[PDB]
């Protein structure tokens, strides 16, 4: 009853200000920054 722990299952946080979302599918990398998380909610949203 509480979904919480599958965001953080698929991001690739980088020291060198980057991102890789682990995504199984996925390939897009970002940057330093909350929003390639709010990305993986589109992720296992409806697609
Ligand atoms: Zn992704």
């Amino acid at each position: 009853t509480l979904p919480r722990g599958s965001i953080d299952k698929y991001v690739k946080e980088m020291p060198d200000k980057t991102f890789e979302c682990l995504f199984p599918g996925c390939t897009k990398t970002f940057k330093r920054r909350y929003n390639i998380r709010s990305h993986i909610q589109t992720h296992l949203e409806d697609r």
